[PDB]
């Protein structure tokens, strides 16, 4: 039983680190750019189809393998993706389009209780991801893991809102206010990162990436065991929630200042402690293709009091420790490039524990 | 400038391909028995001083000339060592032998920069090896390249541990572990195949027929443009690195499961990727004579994406191809019995390119 983790926070056991290697610049199609920010269209506009930078490239291969040689010093056994050129151009009777990378795995698998879950996801580039997970997948299987995969999408014409105000608009807040985002309804797609687990209960957002029908299936997949919640925030450009509602332990949750939870509500009658964490300390010079400075609250938990936390993010390494969360600093500086933090490069596989409901 | 050669990988446009040949046992000294696999060692008491079996050269013969039209195809100049009776008997002031082939020329040349470097040798019966390339040699020498070859050892009993424990121990690790093993360090001796390049910096290793003294030499013949690192292996008969850390490309490597790099560190730190190959498919049955299956990722680059891999060796095929390395399959299993790959068989001359550092 290699696999068993019902929540983010209990004794990490087992996890799936992602690699940086041969990542490359999605094509500049519009969920891509409804994502990124005007300052590096240019770069899309010039390396889409290319890999990513070498130079940065190699400073975060180096990162990662020091991250991973430090959870194997705290006792976590890692797994690693297969490594594949992600500049393979495919075709589906669809579209046709060439790969990102396998960077992030929590971007596309998710476990609940023994049954490790393949998101469909929505990027074009993203469609053949799974390819770099499927050894690791095998073997769970072979020793006895539920498996399952997701719908995957046509990703055809229909799913995307093709004039989507990407171009800067800001009222993509006011459609976003109607749960309206660049992608449709007209297939379920997902990332698996807009869902957070806690126990029996876990939320989703409806983001960029993942649409209702998305949703509705993963609550229609899990039901009755577990209950997925819908949550929303003040976000014009949601993608993935673990910058912006991070669930640190039972009872316990990181909120992003800049992005409220509608529902805020529903968790302070429940008794549980919202903290917000202090502003990102990143210098804004620094290249963050793919997210936001907020990747310094997307940490990952050894356990209920030792967190994973990047070196550089020293107010909210002090934060958690007047908490009594032991900090293990880690540098993952060009990394974060990518687009993630430690909770967005893994995918926990076994944590020790059980299932239980946090929400009374 | 015919000669030019920086690093493993660049645009491949000339090499040189050994010959097999006239190739004879070589007569059963304790250097030898140090290389050799118990299975094999009443062919080599009963063989040494004698041609290796004709029939199986033949088929050798016939699979490296498919190899250099091969070679050809792919735009790369081939040249051939001189055709030599290696049965002939020689004596020196210390010591009388026969000799062993002109298979490899990896074993005996190594270019760096517009220089072409002789190794010494350590192997009695491998004394006299240059003679066959001197033809080639001269020519490039006529047409301004560098010429040297290091100090060719006395090879008088001083340089060999007569008392070595060649009949099995594997305490031999422990030796090893204290950089211990055939060759004494009575006076320099080394085969060019200990060493492999990456622009500024060559990486050597101590072993059976590379010693201390070997590497210091090549150390202080190339500073200060280059640098030669040390590093070892879990390896109890070392002999040649190419098959234990093969580099691939620029921050790219093969390492060997079964031979870990004891410095894998140092790489990891400077952001490179270790790739492990899957083991070799190569029936026991097939004499290998003169080393170990490991042959199959003794691979020859012709540039970055372009590989020269055996035919019948599928599952690492299969790993350069989901990596974007385009295979090109050739079969050398006879060729394999006299102890190498494609690397092991040819000598590149000439790559397109520049002196780079890759290790930052
Ligand atoms: C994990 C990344 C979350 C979000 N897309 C952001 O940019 O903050
Ligand atoms: C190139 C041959 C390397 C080594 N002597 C072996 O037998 O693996």
């Amino acid at each position: 039983c290699p696999v068993s983790s019902y929540n983010e926070w209990d004794p990490l056991e087992e996890v799936i680190v992602g690699r940086a290697e041969n990542a490359c610049v999605p094509p500049f199609t519009i969920e891509v750019k409804a994502n990124t920010y005007e300052k590096y269209w240019p770069f899309y506009q010039k390396q889409g189809g290319h890999y990513f930078p070498k130079d940065h490239l190699k400073k975060a291969v180096a990162e990662i393998e020091e991250m991973c040689n430090i959870l194997k010093t705290e006792g976590v056994t890692v797994r690693r993706p297969d490594p594949i050129d992600w500049s393979l151009k495919y075709k589906t009777p669809d579209f046709e389009s060439t790969g990102l990378y396998s960077a992030m795995p929590r971007d596309i698998l998710i476990v609940v209780g023994n049954e490790i879950i393949e998101a469909p996801m929505a990027w074009r580039s993203r469609f053949f991801e799974y390819r770099a997970y499927r050894s690791i997948i095998k073997d769970y299987f072979h020793r006895g893991a539920k498996w399952t995969t997701a719908p995957k999408p046509t990703m055809a014409d229909e799913l995307y809102n093709q004039d989507y105000p990407i171009h800067s608009v800001e009222d993509r807040h006011k459609l976003a206010a109607q749960g309206k985002f660049v992608t449709t309804e007209f297939e379920p797609c997902f990332d698996a990162a807009d869902f957070i687990r806690a126990g029996r209960d876990i939320f989703a957002q409806r983001s960029q990436v993942t649409n209702y029908l998305g949703i509705e299936w993963m609550r229609r997949h899990l039901a009755p065991d577990y209950r997925v919640h819908i949550i929303s925030f003040k976000d014009p450009n949601p993608m993935h929630i673990d910058a912006t509602f991070n669930i640190i332990g039972p009872g316990i949750v990181l909120s992003n200042p800049d992005r409220p939870c509608h529902q805020i509500d529903l968790f302070k009658k429940a008794g549980w402690t919202i903290i917000t964490p202090p502003t990102p300390i990143i210098p804004d010079d620094h290249p963050l293709w793919m997210s936001s400075k907020w990747l310094s609250m997307n940490v990952l938990m050894l356990d209920e009091k030792r967190v994973m936390v990047d070196a550089n993010e020293v107010p909210i390494q002090k934060m958690f420790e007047k908490l009594g969360i032991t900090t293990i600093k880690v540098n993952i500086r060009n990394a974060n490039s990518l687009g993630g933090g430690f909770h967005c490069w893994t995918c926990d596989v076994r944590r020790r524990g059980t299932l239980q409901s946090y929400l009374d």
